[PDB]
């Protein structure tokens, strides 16, 4: 008993006949032909797309010549249906109105059809039930999140949105910024380093940055460190307190008022933090989509890796990482994942990682879009002068070339600061 408009179809095609131009705009709402719910105007639709295809006017004398060739002039109901269809419409003006009805109409059936496959999956029961439920839900998430059903999408679609966002997350260090841009779309983004290095302490500033500078919302899969601890670590840094050594008893009025401001700058920020100790891959999926539904989030930060579970132990961890590419395509946001290093870095003169360390953890290089690795002089040279600079050296972009960047690492706070 599907929800359509047979009405709006007919206005929407109808006033496509009154004036071509409309197409334009008609286009852009309904892209694909299946938006059609009757056989007979997905045929007729189908058939003006490609007269705009070949650039041809689009009218009742070319579409009549373009269907007959194709042969079903007659089952969309002969010149006379199409002759009704440019009467039974007054104007074109309303093209947009018509076409927001039928496209909305659309999601309805579209949305039927992935509920209904999320409910043969669980009938079914072929695939463990992590399985089931990642593929249902992943049916139902497409539903919002994709324009249409399209498998290989016409670069005209394409353009006409490329070309509509150029017209309208960054790690918010200027200087790194510069060298590779954004954390792209749909993105599995490394930082990878030994520990202790200050992978977190990173990966939060650039969670602060995107959240309360840019206004993105950023969701954290804290796996080491328990939430409420996290969130201490952030007002305390900002607000220049060692809460490893300073006492409650023995803060100052001042300072104390000072991290109740830095507290009331940190509760606006839209980031959402899970700290579920020892998530499985399909687990860090199932939760990033409810996430990622209830909330506005246009980042994922998984810290880390190492400590996720399986369904060797680099051929699951290769597993994990093949799945969070997949995961940052299906939600189109960039998902940063935080990695750590074998001592063999450390078997060497040259105590700084490459690309080629992470082989060490399996075909993981192939998958990350982004990696950046973290190394501190300060780390394997307590003397050795370069104290208060880190050094991040990207090892595999697609925006730019290599190179190392440099920033400021102040060991009291644990921060990083732009050079």
């Amino acid at each position: 008993i599907p929800p359509h408009s047979l009405e709006a179809e007919q206005s929407v095609l109808g006033s496509i006949l009154l004036d071509s131009d409309v197409m334009d705009e008609v286009e852009g709402l309904l892209p694909s032909p299946e938006a059609f719910y009757a056989e007979a105007h997905r045929k007729i639709y189908a058939a003006m797309q490609a007269l705009r295809s070949q650039g041809r006017p689009v009218d009742l004398v070319t579409l009549s010549e373009e269907l007959s060739r194709r042969g079903q002039l007659e089952e969309v109901g002969g010149t006379a249906y199409l002759l009704q269809l440019s009467e039974a419409t007054p104007t074109a003006a309303y093209a947009e109105h018509y076409a927001r009805i039928v496209a909305e109409k659309w999601t309805l059936r579209r949305l039927i059809q992935a509920a209904g496959e999320a409910m043969r999956l669980a009938y079914e029961e072929a695939g463990s039930l992590d399985e089931i439920l990642d593929t249902a839900g992943k049916k139902i998430l497409e539903v919002a999140l994709t324009k249409t059903d399209t498998e290989a999408r016409p670069m005209r679609e394409l353009v006409h949105e490329t070309f509509e966002h150029i017209e309208a997350v960054r790690t918010g260090f200027k200087e790194l910024d510069q060298l590779i841009g954004t954390l792209g779309p749909g993105s599995l983004n490394i930082i990878a380093a030994r520990p202790a290095m200050g992978k977190t302490a990173f990966a939060l500033t650039i969670a602060q940055n995107a959240a309360l500078k840019e206004g993105v919302g950023v969701g954290i899969y804290s796996l080491e460190m328990p939430a409420a601890q996290l969130t201490l670590r952030m007002m305390c840094s900002e607000a220049r307190i060692d809460m490893n050594r300073v006492r409650l008893g023995q803060l100052t009025d001042r300072d104390f008022s000072r991290l109740v401001d830095v507290a009331s700058r940190l509760s606006e920020a839209p980031i959402y933090i899970d700290d579920t100790p020892d998530l499985t891959l399909m687990e860090v999926r199932a939760r990033a989509r409810r996430l990622v539904s209830q909330n506005q989030v246009g980042l994922i930060i998984i810290d880390y890796l190492q400590l996720m579970s399986g369904p060797n132990r680099q051929q699951e961890i290769a597993a994990i990482s093949r799945g969070l590419k997949a995961l940052a395509r299906e939600l189109g946001i960039p998902i940063i994942a935080l990695s750590q290093l074998s001592r063999a870095v450390e078997a060497r003169p040259n105590k700084r990682p490459m690309l080629s360390d992470l082989r060490e953890s399996g075909s993981i290089e192939q998958d990350a879009d982004l990696v950046m690795f973290i190394y501190r002089d300060e780390y394997y040279n307590p003397h050795s002068e370069k104290a208060g600079i880190a050094e991040i050296i990207v090892g595999k972009q697609r925006n730019g070339p290599t190179g190392t960047v440099e920033l400021q690492f102040h060991a009291s706070h644990v921060r990083f600061n732009d050079l």
